[PDB]
């Protein structure tokens, strides 16, 4: 009878979880959030479907407790001890190594390196233990972050569906990975908000910027115009075909 | 009493040029509208609000029958002869002689000649005789070509309001355009339509050129990808 930790601040991913999570024998998981998140999950806290934690605090209490931790999208990062004492495992919506960090597919349709989805094992690093499954994702011409993190947050679920039992019966795949790609860090993706007006481009390139910066309802890039406006921007596209 | 007619496609300039002509005294006004609006006009052409009428076919059967003309958002064209035959009068979405033809307020935003609305009378060639009366529009930041066009087309009434007697008494200002300007033919909007990926331009370039291309409902630029999809993109701007 395995017991379960499963970190999120993800509605959808706390659904699916439970979907995948709840099918399945000889399972016993409890479910946290952070404390940011106590409004979106304000009828499932209630209901305790989950409950807050500090992780920084206090992640390290639940060594001794679960056999296995997951965390899936969850606003906090693991004590060390808690991951060197307990096997945590990242379902993380990016193609590691490439644009670890903050915002992985806003990087990839500026940058073009592969975005897809991994699920890892967590180490001491950000996005950087050995890896159980990962598949990248394709970015489309007419497609915005938000169309491209929807593609990896499926992709995610669907990995996630094909190895829990491999990893319930602790027998499944680790592989280290190929280099140590790249890092951004919250600072990274804050610079590139502003809008240089006077910057020299492709067409093709100011398109991928505007869409990479896209993603309602989020409002993100801006410009700050000759009357100090500022003006924030998103971009529309539509495939007629 | 003085005859007039009137040619539009549009709702609300029917409903306002109802508003203003229609205070007037000793006017007899006949409205007309394209084949084209049929459908959309039904209604007020059933209560005889408004009228059909051909003008590349029968637009001279109107000569001998008016002592003025006023195009405003029109589809169509007023044939020669009927222009030479009496006083028309257009009423323009652009500030003369600046971007005539297509789209006046989307090259504007693009090429930053001014924008606005001329009234004119009207003479052989397109968006060309003795303006009456026109004003600047300002092109801020955060508009696009719907925007701007929407302040045009509340300039035109206003300015249309402001001539009407002048003209009615027939004694009204006309002053030749200070130059020739320039036109924009359909065939220049339709390639700017198409974008071109490779060219370089400054980020305020490309925004400025996708905002001008921003007109809800319509779908106006769009590039081709690498799979030949065709794709159609607009700009949202929002000031906070
Ligand atoms: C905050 C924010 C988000 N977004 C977009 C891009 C993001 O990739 C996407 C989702 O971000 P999120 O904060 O909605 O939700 P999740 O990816 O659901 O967020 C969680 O998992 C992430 C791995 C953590 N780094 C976040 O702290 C945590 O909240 O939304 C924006 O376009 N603009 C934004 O300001
Ligand atoms: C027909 C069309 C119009 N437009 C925009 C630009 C024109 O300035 C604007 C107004 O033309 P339109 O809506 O044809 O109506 P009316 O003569 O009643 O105003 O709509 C497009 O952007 N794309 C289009 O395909």
């Amino acid at each position: 009878m395995k017991k379960i930790f499963v970190v999120t601040d993800n509605r959808t991913i706390l659904s699916d979880f439970k979907n995948i999570i709840g099918s399945k024998n000889d399972v016993q998981v409890d479910y946290f959030c952070s404390f940011k998140s106590q409004t979106s999950f304000a009828k499932e806290i209630y209901n305790s479907e989950i409950k807050p934690i500090d992780m920084k605090k206090n992640g390290n209490d639940l060594i001794g407790k679960y056999d296995l931790g997951f965390s899936c999208h969850s606003k906090q990062l693991f004590p060390a001890k808690l991951v060197n004492s307990v096997l945590c495992i990242n379902i993380h919506p990016g193609l590691n190594p490439y644009n670890r960090g903050w915002f992985p597919q806003v990087f990839s349709i500026i940058n073009k390196l592969p975005i897809g989805a991994t699920i890892h094992v967590m180490d001491e690093e950000i996005d950087h233990g050995d890896i159980i499954i990962q598949e990248e994702v394709e970015v489309n011409s007419f497609e915005n972050s938000f169309d491209v993190y929807a593609k990896v947050q499926k992709k995610e679920v669907e990995l996630f569906t094909k190895v829990i039992d491999d990893i319930l019966n602790n027998k499944f795949t680790r592989i280290k990975p190929n280099s140590e790609g790249n890092y951004n860090s919250i600072h990274d993706y804050k610079n590139m908000c502003e809008i240089d007006l006077d910057k020299i481009v492709t067409m093709r390139e100011a398109i991928d910027y505007l869409r990479a910066m896209t993603h309602p309802p989020y409002k993100n890039s801006y410009f700050i115009d000759e009357h100090g406006n500022k003006v924030f921007v998103a971009l529309e596209l539509e495939k007629i075909s």
